[PDB]
């Protein structure tokens, strides 16, 4: 399961452990099926608060996003996170370049286009300066300093259910920026195929946003 | 994979996620040799950089008594489900030490009177229980009078750094030799899931005794 | 900072420390140095909200006294810092929690609330007095205190940043939990209020989950 | 408030402080003679009873570039509050010719200050260029580079500070987290003296802190 996102970017489930009833043998604790059961379970862990049994399913992405997405991504703590560094992993330098279609509806002085053109432009001199410092001797450490933050970095990220669905309350929400809402969407799709039943019962008892109640999947 | 612990405990593997290979993709954050790999682990365990482990995901159910589960469950940074009379149902188990467990310290009566007099408070207390019960006392009041060695259950989702950290502290022999004994049985699951990851522990961050001796 | 508010038969709360006061969350919040009405406002907004973060960065160290199933309890809320009583380094006394016979009214027993309460002394002292015989035949504390009952007290130190607390006080200040553990949940309640009342109100007005609180 | 000015234009200053070494000493002890107090820290250090060091908590006013903020909230168990815009100023940091001495490189290390100054300037231009022309800053600012300087407010305790110092007050860090965890450790050590020496002695893992006083 990979879902392309923005110009450049993705969401990749790398791993799974567990399904809904995961959640509902923790609750049990049984290590021991009836579906009608186990899914009225869900829904009273859920519309009830007892969370702590969806923790017990986790996930792990393999997500690349620009900077300046990430940097709202990893203040969510409870989770564990590694970053692209160029001490394990070869380095590639890619940039997120707002669509026009992005910036119209926005009232500017000038075309939405030409304002994608100044940011290509100045992205592009930003990143051969770059280049020409490491050229010359620079190390990467100093010179990535002059690159924007719509820089793309990859990381991975293994999650619990529980602090999946707290990502998704402050992520997936009209409040959030655009960016990070549509990585929201991708990450809430690929919850709902693993674990459709606590899915439901979130959206339905729990979920604190707008957008995935009118967007489907 | 299941070990038996004390007179009527366990510790069994319910589900893991990842292996060895788990941590060395998160280092490298990819996921599309043997031998490199292995001195990737070593080399990440070394130096301390320890956040890739932790996307080697275990959950284990837990059959403990409740002196043990204490400790146990001060280890916050897990997931942790004990067993509650609201989702299933509740058996009344106790431990009680074999006569082995107290040879060692001189003790004035003999080690078979011990284990003697701990079953006996044991049965007068979940007596005095059941009577409270019986007469109507609602069960979370009566099941204060019943002992520490009570038998509890829980599910426990930790991953393999935190699960490291965990015997470091547990698997060593200044802990409670009860406690020690599920740290040695989390080690040999640990250890079968993930040699790679277990032998560089041991070579280079872990500080206890006993991992190194049994 | 100093308060404490008595609980059950012997057990306690206190306050040790606080830092900071509902400004703390103010200053957060805007990363700044203010120290009115625009203030109480912003609190109400950061609560209604959800946006809880600046809540943090108030900071409260607790002395708890209280029988081992309600630390059990307790110890679950992992957010937070504990350390409990040792014989290593401090002196250990023991001490149990004895239920009232008004604690077991509503409760249509077969036998007086007053016996139901002698019944769990005697057996507590039988347990208390197979403790002490066992340490004194040179048994290790470490053994011999597993025949000791779950009302047995032990003490801790708990610090906790206001918005954990606003979760403790949501699972526990409820009137499902167990009685016992809502009273400890209602001093912890009241020392919160006293030292940050404008982020206690609004916790109580927007985001408090239980019911007890508001009774 | 102790403000300690770091690199060309930032700095850490200290907010508010819980405690100080004598509230590790009541925690360890439950309890609410000098020579007595300072031997249970060092035990406390000695044996690995961490939780204690729990109990001293700190908040911090951080001015640092983004690069730089970006490592330091990997720390997870800690609290942070970062400026964005809606409850700014624009800075940079330029490093210092000094700064760049010492790796070999074909251009003076003043030419590459001056060609870092340079688009850091472009860069800014073209930002207020796309705010004038009615472009959320939310959108503009992404062009921005990753010397821009943030504000956060920091609130950790001890012990996670503690392991901030054995990753940060490090040489194999950057050089200017180095600067800053060197002045959260000058902060620390005057309001914690005795753990901060306790910590030094028997448990920091990293090497500036013993060469580097403060
Ligand atoms: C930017 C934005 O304000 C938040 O930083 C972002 O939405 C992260 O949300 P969070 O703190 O709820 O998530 P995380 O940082 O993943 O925290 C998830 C949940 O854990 C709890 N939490 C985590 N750390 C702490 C802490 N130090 N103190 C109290 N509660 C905590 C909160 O209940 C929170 O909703
Ligand atoms: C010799 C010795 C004597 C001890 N005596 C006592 C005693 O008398 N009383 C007592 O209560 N405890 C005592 N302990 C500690 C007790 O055993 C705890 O149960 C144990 O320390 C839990 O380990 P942890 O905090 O490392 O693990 P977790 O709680 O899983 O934490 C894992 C790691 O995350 C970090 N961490 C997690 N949460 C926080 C946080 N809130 N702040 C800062 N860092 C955090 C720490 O780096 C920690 O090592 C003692 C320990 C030792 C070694
Ligand atoms: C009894 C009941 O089942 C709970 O164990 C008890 O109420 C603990 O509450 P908590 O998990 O909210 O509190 P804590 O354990 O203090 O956690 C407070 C909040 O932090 C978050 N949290 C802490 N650790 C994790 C984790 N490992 N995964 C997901 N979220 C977490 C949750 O949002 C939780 O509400
Ligand atoms: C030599 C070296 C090279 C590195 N290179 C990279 C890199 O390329 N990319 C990268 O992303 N990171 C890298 N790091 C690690 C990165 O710097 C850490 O994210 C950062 O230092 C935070 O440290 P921490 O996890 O101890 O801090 P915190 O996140 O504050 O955690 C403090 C303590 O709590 C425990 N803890 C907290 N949360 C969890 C959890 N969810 N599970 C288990 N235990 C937990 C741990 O015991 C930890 O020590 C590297 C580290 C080292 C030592």
């Amino acid at each position: 399961m990979k879902i392309d996102i923005l110009d450049k970017g993705f969401v990749e489930l790398v791993d799974v452990m567990g399904n809904d009833l995961s959640a509902v043998r923790a609750a049990r604790v049984s290590f021991d099926k009836d579906e009608e059961r186990d899914r009225h379970l869900i829904e009273y862990l859920m519309k009830h608060g007892h969370e702590t049994p969806f923790e017990h399913i986790v996930f792990t992405f393999h997500v690349k996003a620009p900077i300046f997405v990430a940097r709202q991504w990893f203040r969510h703590r409870i989770a564990s996170y590694n970053e692209l560094s160029g001490r394990y992993s070869k380095l590639s330098y890619e940039f997120y370049i707002p669509s026009p279609e992005r910036l119209e509806g926005y009232k500017t002085t000038i075309p939405p286009e030409r304002v994608t053109e100044k940011i290509s432009e100045i992205v592009d001199k930003a990143y051969r300066t770059y280049l020409e410092l490491i050229e010359s001797g620079v190390p990467r450490r100093v010179a990535r300093i002059v690159l924007p933050l719509n820089l793309y970095t990859r990381f991975f990220w293994t999650v619990n259910a529980r602090s999946l669905m707290n990502f998704l309350n402050l992520r997936a929400d009209s409040h959030a920026q655009w960016e990070i809402q549509q990585y929201a969407l991708a990450i809430a799709r690929i919850f709902k195929e693993k674990c459709p039943w606590t899915f439901e019962a979130f959206l339905k008892y729990a979920y604190k946003g707008d957008i995935l109640k009118e967007v489907q999947v």
